[PDB]
């Protein structure tokens, strides 16, 4: 009779009966399942009471909305959105359904990958970001835990970035651009830094800029790339300027030392690709956005250009719990 059924997977998933054989894959928590109507495997993500606070509410709502503003194979697209609750007063949970993938990009980064695989992943990450930029969306918080891959090397970005306080048991900040670390103005190529942080981790198999807080993180950036030029300092607020100028200076190691040929593959082809990879890196991991490569110029770097012309409820302010609940509920039921 009822359209939904419930299964305990530490959380309770109450889902439509078309979705069967639920099992955990990652932590909103996400299950894999078989969709009997579409005859294919899907992923299901549960948002529990996303209206419970402004952080969860703002992200749930904008990401629900922004779905309909994007249609790109490298960007998440939803197959289904539902709530088992029957009315606004009873509304609690949102379920989101998408194509089931094979792995998270974190897992992929731990593997040795040939240049064909690495360069195609990056090409796709750059297409996605370019498509987001075309639709007036600048991510600013791209990181591998929110990117998923299929065995055929195809990739999808699952989130839409920054618009705080978290009352729960943490956010990953290591892929954020200096503009974000230091609170500067930004433009599209803020997202290139993140790609470069991913690319470099693919090579080194270690997070490039770890740290407890932005303090450590910035140390790691300067120690490795050197202190930026005065033209960069002038773009900083006077208070963060004082902070940055008074940190110990650093000459900054060259990129051959940062990514030596030992981390790259036996053939002239691989020798040439390694130098092209290092080159792209050195253009992406550039502290000053004025001298950092753009999405378009990156897409035509020789490392990347081997992979196609075909491949070219607005954001709201602060609301209360009850208003967010209604905004989100309405979106779920168009
Ligand atoms: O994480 C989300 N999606 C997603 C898809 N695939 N994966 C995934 C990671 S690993 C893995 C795997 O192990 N698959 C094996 C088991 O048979 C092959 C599959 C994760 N979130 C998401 C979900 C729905 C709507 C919106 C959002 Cl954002």
């Amino acid at each position: 009779d009822n359209q939904f059924y419930s299964v305990e997977v530490d959380s309770t998933f109450t889902v439509l009966k078309r979705y069967q054989n639920l099992k955990p894959i990652g932590s909103g928590i996400v299950c894999a399942a078989y969709d009997a109507v579409l005859d294919r495997n899907v992923a299901i993500k549960k948002l529990s009471r996303p209206f419970q606070n402004q952080t969860h509410a703002k992200r749930a709502y904008r990401e629900l909305v922004l779905m309909k503003c994007v249609n790109h194979k490298n960007i998440i697209s939803l197959l289904n959105v539902f709530t088992p609750q029957k009315t606004l007063e009873e509304f609690q949970d949102v379920y989101l359904v998408m194509e089931l993938m094979d792995a998270n990009l974190c897992q992929v980064i731990q593997m040795e990958l040939d240049h064909e695989r690495m360069s195609y992943l990056l090409y796709q990450m750059l297409c996605g970001i370019k498509h987001l930029h075309s639709a007036g969306i600048i991510h600013r918080d791209l990181k591998p835990s929110n990117i998923v891959v299929k065995s055929d090397c195809t990739l999808k970005i699952l989130d839409f970035g920054l618009a705080s306080f978290m009352m729960t048991p943490v956010v990953t900040r290591y892929y954020r651009a200096p503009e974000v670390i230091l609170g500067m103005g930004y433009k599209e190529n803020v997202d290139i830094w993140s790609v470069g942080c991913i690319m470099g981790e693919m090579v080194r198999h270690k997070i490039l800029f770890p740290g407890r807080d932005y303090i450590d993180q910035w140390n790691k950036v300067i120690e490795q790339l050197g202190t930026p030029c005065p033209e960069f300092m002038k773009k900083l607020q006077p208070t963060v300027r004082n902070y940055v100028e008074n940190r110990p200076k650093y000459a900054g190691l060259t990129f051959p030392k940062l990514f030596p040929d030992s981390l790259f593959p036996d053939s002239e082809h691989n020798k040439l690709k390694a130098s092209q990879a290092r080159d792209l890196l050195s253009k992406m991991l550039v502290i000053d956005p004025a001298k950092r490569i753009s999405v378009d110029d990156a897409l035509q770097h020789p490392y990347i250009n081997v992979w196609d012309p075909a491949e070219e409820q607005l954001d709201e302010r602060e609301h209360t719990i009850e208003e967010w609940k209604e905004l989100i509920y309405k979106e779920v039921m168009n």
